């Protein structure tokens, strides 16, 4: 059942930003490492002295990177005189969130039809507000409202680049990278109970829902927005690592983001040459009896040459009744074992592909236990 | 003349260490863009529960990344107990400090015979203590002094690789990248006051001296550490870049790292070949004039060809009544118009070099003005 309960428009996955202690140093090292392309830029060369973001695209997919300049470059202004290309940002804010939790994700954006409306609508149906709608040169709309933890949802809607204020950077700086990477398929947040957040945020946007944890998904109406959130399962064997995110984390957040890819062998063979050389490390691989099985699982599917790549590579492979999900993990992207990303290929619900085709790899907890107990054997 | 007037023995750089917010995604970049090797590591891992920490080589050259973890994961612990790998860590210090300055050096690293006589007599001769003498495994004894700004020199001495607590990485996760750098030549500090600033360092460790700005240099007995410091000087036509500095990393610090390659040509190739996917990107190259007149000045050594790849690596060649310069300078290393990175090979003193042969490039200045002069024409 797709009830389509949706209070307001929403379209797209938009953006995502993270919030930094130097935005340069982690642009360049996910530039490098998931083959992003460097695309616009807002900071003190183009005369925002407030704070330094830099865009990265690859398909689709916008990674913002974001870290405030010293106060004193911009004590005299006001809110009405900001040069800031984001009116959300504040020193205080960024600076507390960041030696709180570590680098990671303050904004999952999403676009929709009227930010303002969304907002409105939003905060009427209980949303917290973080940043009140404002219109960026008669051309964009952002506003904010609390997702979990010190993670906002920000909405973004057009009149007709990225934002005003922010530059393009010319073919020259912005070196052509490309690993196959696409769009943003899902960002998930760890939270310490489940119930209360799903409660507010399916309480406000009417988004319908779709060892070591229970979790449940979000959708939107055509089910391209979709925001999974964990709960950790306290008292069992092994620690959970939801809980071991919100302890390190400092609390909720965002886990990970999962990243499309069109060719998801490309993207980890490119990614992997890198993983050592300034790129991304990738979690452990699964033990060959997991490749072994994948043939009873996923034959009808993926040939035995493909199965043979998913192991060179350690992609992990899951299936529901509509689809098949190619899918791999990294290790942390930062200091802190707290955020990562994960990397997907689906297979099937062609009508355009359907969101979340073939479901998102819970399948794989249980597949991966029973590899090892016989890899063991 | 060169007096020796040191106060204790000190033998040579032995590492520079970054203050960051996230250790991780600098030590990364740095290594891919400098082409320096992933050498050692203390941090969760390793059951450093208070900092994150990531030594990176090349040659004698040792950069090291450190940033803090969540205090709650230490808060038990106290100064006897503590599980971090470098005593003089703080959380507090370490968030103020990358807040206030923004990603730059806190520790310029020397080498001594005895790091606690080195303190002692360094605070009996003025220096303001920052840490005291502790002793890591009976093996290393480390002491920090205040150097200007929120910068310590930090001595270092040992019994008989670079810190207990700290583990080697294996061959595996360490890739094998050089691109030629070999060691430090010199560290430099920008400061509001020039003579203050000289008197305190050259006071209490017995260092020697060896447009928009006034600069002198102190050099250790065998002139191996060199600690060139500028002032600004005021009311110049164009603004003094050291002014600059001070107002954008909220006072005085580090300005430069000039570091040693053993074949420029090929250092700059590699990093230059990289500056935009991850690397670093280098300042702008003077015009061809400052190239037809280098004949003039370094024609007896470099051929026509050495000359013909300077000007493709947009290298300057600078050379006094001992030596021969050949430099370049990297744009900032992160958000802020800081700290930025120099590329040196001196040709000539030999004897081994000896330290500074050819010294550092205050004729360019000169030659860079004029440089342009006929480039307009
Ligand atoms: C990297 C770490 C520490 C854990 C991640 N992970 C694995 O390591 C191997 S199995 C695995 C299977 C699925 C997923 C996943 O993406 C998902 C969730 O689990 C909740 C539902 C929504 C969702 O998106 C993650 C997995
Ligand atoms: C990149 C920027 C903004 C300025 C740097 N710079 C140039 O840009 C071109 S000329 C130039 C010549 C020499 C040096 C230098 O290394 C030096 C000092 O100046 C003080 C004495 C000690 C010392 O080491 C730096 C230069
Ligand atoms: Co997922
Ligand atoms: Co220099």
């Amino acid at each position: 059942k797709n009830p389509k309960s949706d209070k307001f428009k929403v379209k797209r996955f938009h953006h995502i930003e993270f919030w930094c202690g130097d935005a340069t140093n982690v642009a360049r090292r996910f530039s490098w490492g998931l083959g992003m392309r460097f695309s616009a830029k807002s900071d003190l060369s183009t005369g925002n002295m407030v704070h330094a973001s830099y865009l990265l695209t690859s398909g689709d997919l916008r990674f913002l990177f974001t870290a405030p300049y010293s106060p004193s470059l911009s004590a005299g202004e006001i809110k009405p005189t900001t040069t800031a290309s984001i009116p959300s940002f504040d020193h205080g804010s960024c600076r507390s969130f960041f030696s709180s939790h570590g680098l990671g994700v303050r904004a999952v954006a999403i676009e929709v039809e009227d930010a303002e409306s969304a907002f409105s609508i939003s905060v009427a149906n209980g949303a917290i507000p973080s940043s009140p709608p404002i219109v960026l040169n008669e051309a964009v709309t952002i506003a904010e409202v609390k997702l979990y933890g010190d993670v906002v949802l920000r909405y973004v809607s057009y009149k007709a680049e990225f934002l005003p204020g922010f530059e393009r950077v010319e073919d020259a700086s912005s070196f052509p990278l490309d690993y196959g990477i696409r769009r943003l398929d899902h960002a998930v947040g760890n939270v310490p109970e489940l119930g209360p957040a799903l409660t507010y945020v399916a309480g406000f946007t009417g988004f319908h829902q779709f060892s070591g944890l229970n979790s449940a998904v979000l959708a939107s109406n055509d089910e391209m927005v979709l925001l999974p959130i964990n709960e950790p399962v306290h008292g069992t064997k092994r620690k959970s690592q939801i809980q071991t995110y919100l302890e390190h984390n400092e609390g909720a957040g965002l886990q990970h983001l999962a990243l499309m890819s069109e060719d998801i062998f490309r993207t980890l063979r490119e990614m992997r040459k890198r993983s050592s050389i300034g790129g991304f490390d990738f979690m452990p691989s699964p033990p060959p009896t997991y490749y072994q099985n994948l043939k009873k699982r996923v034959g009808d599917v993926l040939s035995d040459d493909q199965i043979k790549e998913c192991e060179e590579l350690g992609i992990l492979v899951d299936r529901d009744d509509q689809g098949t999900l190619l899918q791999i993990f990294t290790k942390p992207l930062g200091d802190r074992p707290t955020i990562f990303i994960e990397i997907i290929q689906r297979v099937g619900c062609m009508m355009y592909q359907s969101g979340g085709c073939g479901g998102f790899g819970k399948g794989n907890f249980s597949e991966l236990f029973k590899s090892i107990e016989e890899y063991e054997k």
